[PDB]
């Protein structure tokens, strides 16, 4: 018979955010923001018994709207969680249920996932008055425990890879899933297959640099939950765009456990990548939490302080404003939420040494109540911060809310996923005829999109594929989505795919169809790596990866998603193509430009820096410029580029001739003045000796669906 | 950070106005030719623009990481929260300041107002922010002036003013107690004048506030009359004992320990001369005030019962027979709810040092001596009956030799307390 | 079950400075306080006189007043704790003890029994039967 008073403790300062092993004082400083709770309890578990608390501590100290208490003796690896006391008024938004044990939103390591059970919900599940009850079941047995971590780490040879790393000018992105990257890589030992350590192994570092990409984009690594309706169908969250914490790397990708080993194996991973000169960007979800809407679980934020953290219908405060399509939306108007997002953004930069972030549904971070405000408080603080000012910032420039398409409205420093490029480049090769404006504007870095806010071609992240939608193989292998394996009877996944199946649907034996897709794949790869701006490859597309027509494989944790690494000759031959095409875009500054092309001659030169042609060697007039086309031809003159490097030197390259013929039928093109030599084609054919060099405004037949590049050797 | 020397329009064009006038400055939205003036100095910096916000926190960070500054006292701090016309303390600039890694660690002090309409914002600044307690300034000056304010008004001031700062979850140290500042009189001039004398400013004595809650002791200006000098020296020491015995963190005005005088100028912004220079040549009257302020500072710093992190409740605690603070009246009987709201010129309170809810950073309780403080601003004498203990004299505002009826008091004794006298006592036996 | 007891008892001695003292207790009141820092009692609530102080006993009862400790930490602050009541009854037989002035709450016992609701809090110099061979600690909640 004691009181919580007879246990040695110290006040505590909200210095950090959650766990903080203070070596000098031998103990831990705990912290958890809550302006609306009435009582807060620290729960400590032992690694043996993890169902009932080894000790129950009541945080009696509060400084403003923050509770804290320093527990002596504690040490890294210690397991802990919280119970939050307060009023229960769901009709008013107060959903406090201290029966529910919650995870520290500042935990840098979370132990498990959730054993799904009707007791982790805060409301009696079966009750007719759903969400309005108060289910008094203890949920402690079912919620993963938070880990006190040791933040120390020796970053060997990485202290110097800071600075002029890989400029956005010469960046080539390679978006990967951590597990699918290496799960069927029996190249490496098991148990590292499909984890952080697997990605950073010597075999993969070599493959990534043999291929030639500069930076890798890792799909969500913020510790996430498999939502119940997937588990109740035998599924898991493969993508991870459903996170529960913003500081802990996901446990399932750890090769050394989840008791702190995941932050170590993560730090070791990018340390290894850095040593090879490979930047690292992480896909980050700050727009929604896995807790879902009402009727969703009460796992942390809902229990801690629900009014905050979450955007609620202002007249009701019971239901949740949903701009992500996933039940809730993080209320990024509250100062403590804004501090959390930036504190975690700083944590991953200075502690996990990541180089950039590509924000999922980034527009949802700008919504204030029903409005999109790209000059809101959160964005401004991000623009001013000394540390975050130096990392790369990339946005998915939209959310699924009303008025959420926000392409070209993100501030300076920001780059954007250029969905307009993706859709209309896909439609151009489909056979469709867009205006000559549409294709030419995408090809030159989208000046019509991004110049209005004074941003450069870097802002445009050009891509033909993504985790969203088809793979490159599947874009030329299906006309309709085939997401039956998801278990929602194909009511999921977007329907307009701008896709063509080359004739058939699915895998085929009719070689002409097969040969048509290899031509289409090569047309997609040639276009993207010759168009101004930053190109992003989807991981595995160089291997012709296939998801069997699943354009929404977020639930598939299996062979549909894995990288398949053993190649026949068709796959192997295409891999070498993407290799040599990647090598091209990086050897020639005429496409890694910091400035746009305009339509004049410069520096007292007789040649225009860029010229647009039609089928016969004639400059594009004003009305043929807005008339549709299936054929685009333009000349890039490298020696009249207004391109200046950081030393004040101008930059010169070749004069290039890009001929992109999306016409299904043949055409004969009369070249412009000069002698031209052929640099690659989408031809899988033995390339004609007549097509190898062109001279003196002669003409030449160009087979349908074919892309070509020419380099003037003489004038 | 609220205004710049470029003034309004008709002002010079030396920097911001030339670089980008519509970004840096708050302009009247319908004309945009004139300047919104919430500072009374021509313009107001437009803290709603992202790069202006970036500038201030860049400068705030610059002085911390590069000049190794430890804190800031914001001039006209409310004018920084002006969005268009209204003050809202949930603006972008305050939020970004609150979240910033380095600026979250140094002390932030506010002049909790601007000269705009609705600009009085005392107690509404975010936590971590401390505020100049102007309510403490005015009511303490009026108390010793002679005015009789409610027992509940000055007793609140003395215990850190919880009525102000408790509603927003702040602490007693967040309240910055002070009796004089660079605005208005100095302490010497506060007990030596009743009206402004800014004639030397050249603005026809129209500048600087008119109500200073001042009193002369029996003159206006320098004097030879030996009662006027003493009423002051007693009044100077009366203020000094009050400031360094009240809960919160006290701000001394520079030179007041030297009994500095500005010749009755309560607004010496324009005087870079002998008016505002510190006078280091000390006579006997000045030297003994210096030792008084020295020993009074030495006192406040030695006793944690005045450097408190949590407010006094009105309760016994930890199962003890005394309650952490008790209020009496002329007779040793406790203050009631109707005595607590009646006006008074004499306030009595006993700080029980050994029953404080005060805990250091290591989890240890603190406790102090038990103290009883007599503040009688009544010009006439009053007799006070002590509480039950045996009390010892530690310091008082008496200039005369302290005779031994007063040095130690025993067993609910009564004692003559001359008018306008402040006394501190320490219980040695109960 | 005993291991958990020693754990929680160790946690007690370390949470309360009234036993990790750098100075001894002497038998007076300090700092102008009405309470003695330590007082020694007999079976009925009475201070130990000089000749009962040297007469043998199987029962020791004493009050530790934490708020009148002459305990100074390395920073020059005095230290305060609770007022504790330690009742150590080595008598093999039972005894009834009349507590001193105040309201007392029970902090542990050597009882392996479900501890009596009558023994949980004591008030107003009331008395209570204490089984033979039993040690108790009480913390004054109100005076």
């Amino acid at each position: 018979f004691f009181r919580t008073r007879d246990r040695p403790l110290r006040p505590g300062d909200p210095y950090p955010l959650g766990s903080n092993w203070i070596e000098d004082d031998d103990g831990v400083n705990f912290s958890l923001f809550s302006e609306n709770a009435e009582k807060v309890e620290l729960l400590l578990y032992s690694l043996t018994n993890q169902k009932y608390p080894k000790e129950i501590i009541e945080v009696k100290n509060k400084t403003g709207d923050i509770w804290h208490v320093f527990v002596p003796g504690l040490r890294p690896g210690q397991l802990y969680a919280y119970r939050v006391y307060g009023p229960y008024k769901p009709e008013l938004g107060l959903r406090f249920n201290p029966n529910k044990v919650l995870i520290d939103p500042y935990a840098k390591a979370i132990n498990g996932s959730v054993i799904w059970n009707d007791a982790v919900f805060g409301y009696k599940i079966g009750d007719q008055n759903q969400d309005l009850t108060y289910d008094e079941r203890d949920s402690g047995e079912y919620v993963p425990k938070s880990v006190v971590i040791n933040p120390y780490f020796e970053w060997d040879d990485e202290d110097f890879i800071k600075g002029k790393k890989v400029p956005l000018k010469d960046t080539v992105i390679y978006e990967v899933h951590v597990k699918g990257f290496t799960k069927l890589r029996l190249d490496l030992p098991e148990n590292i297959r499909g984890t952080y350590e697997g990605l950073a192994s010597e075999q993969m570092i070599s493959y990534l640099k043999d291929l030639g990409i500069t930076t890798v984009e890792l799909m969500p690594v913020f510790h996430f939950i498999d939502q119940r309706f997937l588990t109740d169908k035998g599924l898991t969250n493969y993508w991870g765009y459903d996170p529960i914490n913003f500081f802990s790397p996901e446990c399932r990708y750890s090769s050394t456990g989840c008791l702190g080993g995941q932050v170590l194996s993560f730090k070791k991973m990018v340390n290894e990548l850095h040593n090879a000169g490979i930047e690292v960007i992480i896909d980050v979800v700050y727009n929604h939490t896995a807790e879902g809407n009402h009727l969703g679980p009460t796992l942390s934020f809902r229990g801690i302080d629900n009014t905050a953290y979450y955007m609620l219908q202002p007249d009701n405060k019971r239901y949740y404003l949903d701009f992500t399509g996933t039940g809730n939306t993080l209320n990024l108007s509250h100062p403590r939420v804004i501090q959390m997002v930036l504190d975690s953004l700083r944590y991953w930069v200075t502690e996990m040494h990541v180089d950039g972030f590509r924000f999922d549904l980034a527009a949802a971070l700008a919504r204030e109540l029903y409005s999109v405000n790209m000059l809101n408080t959160f964005f401004i603080a991000l623009q001013q911060d000394p540390i975050l000012s130096q990392v790369k910032l990339i946005a998915e420039p939209w959310d699924v809310g009303q008025g959420g398409y926000q392409v070209g409205n993100f501030p300076y420093q920001w780059a954007e996923w250029n969905g307009k490029y993706r859709d209309s480049i896909r439609r151009f090769w489909r056979g469709e005829a867009l205006p000559y404006s549409e294709i030419a504007n995408r090809l030159l870095g989208s000046p019509d999109i991004y110049l209005g806010n004074n941003k450069t071609p870097f802002a445009s992240i050009n891509y033909v594929t993504s985790h969203d939608g088809f793979t490159l193989e599947d874009l030329v292998s299906y006309n309709q989505k085939h997401n039956e394996a998801n278990g929602f009877n194909n009511q999921d996944g977007m329907n307009e795919n701008y896709s063509w199946n080359c004739g058939a649907e699915g895998p085929t034996n009719d070689q002409n169809v097969v040969i048509c897709r290899e031509k289409q794949k090569r047309n997609f790869m040639i276009t993207l790596l010759v168009s101004q701006g930053t190109p992003m490859i989807l991981g595995g597309d160089e291997l012709s990866r296939t998801q069997r027509g699943n354009n929404n494989a977020f639930c598939q944790d299996n062979e549909i998603t894995w990288f398949d690494w053993n190649l026949d000759e068709r796959k192997s031959k295409f891999l070498e193509f993407v290799k040599k095409m990647i090598q091209f875009y990086r050897a020639h500054p005429a496409f890694r430009r910091e400035r746009y092309f305009q339509g004049k001659k410069l520096f007292g030169m007789p040649l225009k820096d860029v010229t647009f042609y039609t089928l016969e060697g004639r400059e594009v007039d004003e009305k043929t410029w807005s008339s549709p086309t299936q054929l685009v031809i333009f000349v890039l003159e490298g020696s009249v580029m207004d391109e200046i490097n950081m030393y004040g030197e101008r930059i010169a390259d070749d004069s290039f001739l890009i001929i992109l013929n999306a016409n299904p039928n043949n055409v004969k093109v009369k070249f412009p003045k000069g002698k031209w030599e052929l640099v690659i084609s989408s031809y899988l054919r033995e390339i004609k000796p007549e097509e190898r060099i062109i001279e003196g405004e002669k003409e030449l037949e160009i087979e349908g669906r074919t892309a070509l590049v020419y380099r003037r050797i003489e004038l």
